[PDB]
């Protein structure tokens, strides 16, 4: 299908401060196998995670944001 399937799903950060772990986070993805890219707004205090439906699922997602050792919330 020419259509992109990928999804991204947005997460809000109660653990975000001052520091900018925000790069940090960034690197991440390059350990992430479904994940294509996150991309995270430190004037929106969200972190989001693109992510394929035809690689790994929504919910397995959302595990490995924990492993951030930050708290994400849905934002939808």
């Amino acid at each position: 299908a020419g259509h992109m399937q990928e999804a991204v799903v947005k997460l809000r950060v109660e653990g975000m401060t001052c520091q900018s772990c925000v790069s940090s986070i960034e690197g991440k993805v390059r350990k992430l196998q479904g994940v294509v890219r996150v991309k995270v707004s430190l004037s929106n205090q969200e972190a989001v995670i693109t992510y394929q439906p035809y690689l790994i699922q929504p919910e397995d997602l959302r595990d490995h944001v924990n492993d951030m050792g930050f708290e994400a919330a849905i934002k939808s």
